[PDB]
């Protein structure tokens, strides 16, 4: 279970690189140098790094600092033969986004936001990024009468249309993925889950640059099956990268390790990404816990590939197991697969062995088998076959 | 706050004749005649009635005691001038449904569903129904192999198709909405969110046939904002009903009277769709407490758009008064309905006001004075001006 | 991992007897005879059948009905060897319930639920249980004015010490367990968690005759960290039997076979109940879902036992290992439970090391190692050590 | 509906003082000096302050910088009559205390937590507060390995003892309150709940001198009916201090201000409070959003008192209207005040009324009125009546 850079494991600079402050403590550990960040991530077996602007260049930096801060980056990057797979803005850390960037009520921070925005999408080109991430953190509310939702919806569309726009005219080679998140730092955020982010980019004037950034964590902040939206996301072809981490239910915004948290949930997804083969990075956005030193910061990157491995062997070998192939036919796993009528709605409505004469009773009596199923799944996971 | 037949209040044959069965418990209350329903419920100001095709002609009936069933209710009707704005097939109590209707693994339980629910189309249309409610509340899983959640939703897309075909070909004036329930009866059910909905319409053959029928109980069941998502079924054009009921957080679906649970969420609700000009049904999706009788059944019906009412008009006056107006400008409402960068996007990259002089430190200092405009707003609620 | 009667697995007769009502859909199984179930649990390696007298005897039988009930019964556990360690009374179906038993509003109600437990609990007795079960699933409300708690909780305690009284006075031993249950099927339960019962029981006139009965999925449905509350129980000396089975999420009470659901937190409590020395039945309190035939009811109570099997097979190796061991030295498990000061409060307050001369920064970088740890037990639970 | 100081309106130094730094963002507003708190909260109508030792004494303060800060802050409430009747430690924001202060694995910052809480302790006294409140925010875990439940519970045991054992042997008069909270910013922290602190108390060696400190938000994270525990905490003879504020959902801890997220409980509480006669302080632990400036502070802070002025009129009128009177008749709240079986258990086996010939069916026909008596309290909550 030793990861290598072909199993395509990234890890942002803000993940192993968070110090520890949350709402009720303050930091536990020192700023990580990023370029020390991407030689011990290098080391792990990593295959590449993503970061935001402020993470890579702190906020307020003149050009002449900018231009230091990107150089060391980029030497340890041609030292260690790191890639840059995804970069993103923050819009949401400076007390200036305090009701948002893009949905912002005030203009002037909006046109600021955008500006913000292009000028990092520069920057990650000319490094090699091919999808670019939007987390619109700040974009909600804590209460009804602060923010005109459909006005709001009217300027992140304008938002992304500019953005749009912008990478079309440079020539860029880069895709957006917007990252959906229920709640957390506002009181609701403006897109909520994966299925209305989806929505939301069908109404874009060109939909095929905008795709989802789904998270595990996020979506189990809503209690929604994680696997479920991912399949949704695969079924409409716009799942262009995906974020992995732990969360234990419908709380606070845990960050925990991949693999933490619902742990059959992740056997289905790592299931579900290596069958459908997605081909895009497994990211993980999490943040090893305040409790550690920074041993325990590797420890836990570590962890997250570690899990990763052990769970798409598991999945395989389940897959591969010709009684698991048995099952599937017993629950009529193929059966889900043919058309239903492809004999076409008029056949279908002369059809008399589907209404008229359809024994409902017979038909109820069949036993879906599911629990059989569902325990030779339990049986691979814990590798007791 | 008398309710007449211009409010548009609507009411299933379900809700007021729901017998009190609960997974733990028997009925409390005897069955209640379609006929007398639709007597009692013009009698209390109602607009119209809906129904499963189950709730009016009992599974099973042969057309000679379907024909009788049709006839009753449609002179109960005529006498009451009670109209039948929606109506639905019930795809979900008989046994055979057990892993759905149109994702059901088995391929004749699907062709089944179907010719089911185009049977009561018919009926639909001849009553005078404009809008066809499907609820998927089979369509999902327990556990993860159960269901290939891709192949599902290529039989969910198929089904849909097939509907929309059938509608085109008939010449019916009828649209059709999806409504999206998060989990229960299944462990997660397919479309699980007002946002998965909107996202899956945009793939099927004709969007413009379809919309959403959102239930403030459900969107609530994922911790979600559900006058949020009501802005973005407007802003997408898809509104095209609602079920109006309570539910006091992330537990069971409860089906609470409209005005009960969420207090706050109701008013902000009514707020949205009284200034948005929603034109369509208010539907009670709703079940009288099994701890009722039925002058209690009458009284939480009554009850329902009694709330409504008081709702409506704390909202209109919330809007109408100046200090408010004043308020909605403090916290820069208006400014939000002003395009980001109408000026274009060279314009805005050539715009240093934007970025290089904008300055951020004055723009972070601004109060948004959004508590106080809550207070205003807390103020109405409670009629405390 | 095969079950046999020493690892003391029971299920309840309304378990794998559950023909699949739920609120909405018909029963999908037919009903199995208690004799049947007893002699097939028998069968599978099952220790013990539990019973709500209404599972056991039709309600309103006459006591001539009711004999020839429990002949049957009796004989088909005197064929086999099964025992019966448990019962309870099932104060929740019938509609004169529907506001309570010990806590109906209507005084006539809550003498009726009292003479209805006592009668069982001779049964009880004379069956060779010695656990009697109270889960008061009516007891709580849908509306604020509808129960005062206050006076509830007196009509609670008055039941409970009633039965104590009973109980003493006839020599019995026999023990109650009062199962907690934050919601479902009423809006709000009182009692709703593990401590509300704990602190409860120590209000009652014979403290010592009555513990907790936890249930898994309960206290999943309020979020709770289930291992945590069971730790609580045995810290009091007050976990008397438990309840197993599977809950995925905050949501509708599923009843998942054990193992399902949050598999960690199940390798947590098989880790702790093993560990503290737990004696009790090992109690399964789930349903089959209600897509399954007989076969699969069968396979899902096997799956019961034998996910408890491996659970307890890795929680046991990983106890065992020398590293896991070191790890919890690192992590300084061990420091814990040294006592604060046993060294007295006088000590302490001269102790200037413990404040004055504290070094608070040279602590604080001390890393506290739990990921390692973490990843350990993750790598025992999956078997990949 | 002016607050007065009679109201016992009170308030913590952080927070009106809280900067507005979450985990995504920096602070959005200047630090507040104390003196300054403490006359502009006068100002308003507050009754008095609150404080952790670091909010008034910067941590690591001198003995003579220690003293300097008290000095100011006595001579602000001197001025003007300011009370302070509630006084806390903070064991959470420093690094040290990263894995909890009395439950921390290590040995000597349990130790230095000890006589961090004693040395605010001498200083409460000398202020005036009745009340040491106890909230053990870091106590608990991310991972199920990392505490030892039972060796936990007996360090907490241990701490809050060795308090008791401090405070009795100087004489003062102070009680202790302890504050449960389910999660965040732990994973899951102990005593989660109103319920598993007062089960705790019950083996504490002085259980006289503990009570409760509930907050409405921490219960609505766990889903928990806050007025249902408030009532138990009252019952027990427990309710010793209330945190008051807003809560939407299971989610992150929001701090609104009391009267937002859920009003109906706010209502429901602020009844029970009343005609209970609670006669603590009316304490308010919140947070003004970090979108506002000082205006949006006070305006925040004033708007708490004025929400609870306007619910306490609300429910006394529901409480003084004689049709509400009736209502609760006809619901039968006045028989669930007589006791059950007051002629004893012998007078009950004896009474045939009871069991042999009740008549089930009559008494399960009785309606229980409830939805007619809940939209009376609905229409006085909204001023509709
Ligand atoms: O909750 C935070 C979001 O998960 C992440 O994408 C990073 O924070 C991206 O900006
Ligand atoms: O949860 C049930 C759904 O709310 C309702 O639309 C009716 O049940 C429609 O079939
Ligand atoms: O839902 C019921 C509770 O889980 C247990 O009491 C058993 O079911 C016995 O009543
Ligand atoms: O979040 C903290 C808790 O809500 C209360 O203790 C106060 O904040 C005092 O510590
Ligand atoms: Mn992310
Ligand atoms: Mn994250
Ligand atoms: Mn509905
Ligand atoms: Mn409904
Ligand atoms: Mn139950
Ligand atoms: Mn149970
Ligand atoms: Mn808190
Ligand atoms: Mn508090």
């Amino acid at each position: 279970y030793q990861p290598t850079p072909e199993d395509r494991f990234t890890f942002g600079l803000w993940t192993v690189g968070w110090q520890g402050r949350d709402p009720f403590g303050d930091a536990t550990r020192r700023a990580l140098d990023p370029v020390e960040s991407v030689q011990r991530l290098a080391e792990l077996g990593a295959h590449g790094v993503t970061f935001h602007d402020d993470d890579l260049i702190p906020f307020g930096s003149s050009d002449s600092e900018r231009e230091e801060h990107v150089k060391r980056f980029r030497q340890a990057l041609d030292d260690t033969g790191m890639k840059v797979p995804m970069a993103t803005t923050n819009l949401f850390t400076h007390p200036v986004f305090k009701d948002g960037g893009f949905t912002a009520n005030d203009r002037d921070v909006r046109r600021y936001a955008l500006r913000k925005t292009i000028r990092n999408i520069d920057l990650a080109v000319e490094l090699g990024a091919e999808t670019y991430v939007a987390w619109g953190g700040r974009e909600g509310a804590e209460s009804g009468g602060a923010k005109d939702v459909r006005d709001a919806l009217d300027r992140m569309k304008e938002a992304f249309d500019l953005l749009g726009e912008y990478v079309t005219s440079q020539g860029y080679d880069i895709r957006f993925a917007i990252e959906p998140k229920p709640n957390e730092p506002r009181g609701d955020i403006l897109l909520p889950t994966v299925g209305h982010a989806l929505a939301f980019i069908e109404r874009l004037e060109r939909p095929e640059l905008y795709g989802v950034n789904p998270e595990v964590g996020h979506e189990q902040m809503a209690g929604l099956n994680f696997p479920h939206g991912i399949a949704q996301a695969l079924w409409a072809g716009k799942l262009f990268h995906i974020d992995l981490n732990g969360q234990n239910g419908i709380k606070y915004d845990q960050d925990l390790r991949f693999g933490a948290g619902d742990l059959r949930a992740a056997f289905w997804l790592v299931d579900l990404l290596e069958s459908a083969g997605y081909s895009g990075p497994r990211h993980f956005d999490f943040k090893p816990p305040r409790t550690e030193d920074f041993d325990g910061v590797w420890a836990s990157a570590a962890g997250c590939m570690r899990n990763y491995l052990i769970l798409k062997e598991r999945a395989a070998a389940f897959r591969a197991d010709p009684e698991v192939q048995e099952a599937l036919r017993a629950s009529r796993l193929d059966e889900l697969a043919r058309p239903t009528a492809a004999d076409g709605l008029q056949a279908l409505l002369d059809d008399r062995s589907a209404f008229e004469e359809f024994d409902v009773d017979a038909a109820a009596a069949r036993g879906m088998a599911f629990e059989r199923l569902d325990q030779l799944a339990m049986d691979h996971l814990l590798g007791a076959r």
